[PDB]
RNA sequence: CGCUUGCUCGGUUCGCCGAGACUCCC
DNA sequence: GGGAGAATTGGCCA
DNA sequence: TGGCCAATTCT
């Protein structure tokens, strides 16, 4: 079993569903033919621009095998659906081998002390009670985690987009993936929670090893501003 | 042993701390 | 209600 | 030479 994990984009060229693979994987489902399919380059050739479908500059047998494959799966297996009892367009961006992310170009534990950091500069804790408090070894939620800022009739407080949102990008983990004119740089800071949750120390950890827990295929989402990875059988 | 982002739920001196899952998608 | 790889290889110009 | 981007693969 590979378990999930998920991360959160930052920024895009352009409107998620306006990249060419969406608007060539958007049109199969709609479309599904000839049948004739395969890896070959030359097979998908005849599948797809001399059957009819339009091409927007894709040829990547990798980009083609991802989504007529799993385009005619999903024309089927419904029907054996049907079989067995006796639809959605997705723009679900199934990223390959060679789209691999890396990080970027042109680990540090954060809050190294707790109780420990100069009184009125951000992120300073409380004088009223230091004490009382748990060690347990449990997770830390950085100031600007917006987790704790939540509203509710009881708490108080006064957002703003740009002293909460905008601390996040100072330390990020960016990592990049690109098919050739679209890049998306998600944040990392994911999956070193999700590394951290199952066991693996810390400190060991540093670029070209986190990533390598995780598939290298990504299934990125161009809705809800999120992506998902999965991790390897370990 | 060990824990920067997301999210659910509290009160608080408003500075911030206490508990929890991650098999998510159509 | 279906999917969540990446090893090996073949063209390959500075 | 070797180095990288695509191209091919089984279960």
């Amino acid at each position: 079993f590979c378990p999930p994990a998920k991360v959160n984009i930052l920024a895009q060229s352009r409107p998620l569903s306006e990249w060419p693979i969406n608007l060539v994987s958007k049109g199969v489902q709609e479309y599904v033919a000839n049948g004739d399919f395969g890896t070959s380059r030359k097979s998908l050739d005849r599948w797809f621009a001399r059957t009819g479908v339009p091409t927007h500059g894709y040829t990547t047998v990798q980009g083609l095998n991802l989504i007529l494959r799993h385009t005619f799966n999903r024309y089927d297996g419904v029907i054996k659906k049907v079989e067995t009892r006796n639809p959605g367009i997705n723009p679900s961006i199934y990223c390959y081998q060679q789209v691999s992310p890396v990080p970027y170009n042109p680990l540090p534990l954060g809050t190294p002390n707790r109780l420990s950091i100069p009184k009125g500069q951000p992120g300073y804790v409380p004088e009223w009670q230091r004490p009382h408090l748990s060690t347990k070894n449990k997770r830390i939620r950085k100031w600007y985690a917006r987790a704790n800022w939540r509203r509710k009739p009881g708490r108080k407080s006064v957002l703003d987009e740009a002293k909460l949102k905008e601390a996040a990008l100072k330390e990020a983990i960016p990592i990049i993936v690109t098919i050739g004119k679209d890049w998306i740089v998600m944040d990392a800071r994911g999956l070193l929670r999700a590394v951290y949750w199952r066991g693996i120390a810390k400190p060991g950890l540093s670029l070209k090893e986190l990533l390598g827990f995780f598939s290298g295929d990504p299934v990125l989402d161009p809705k809800r501003g999120i992506a998902t990875f999965t991790f390897k059988l370990g």
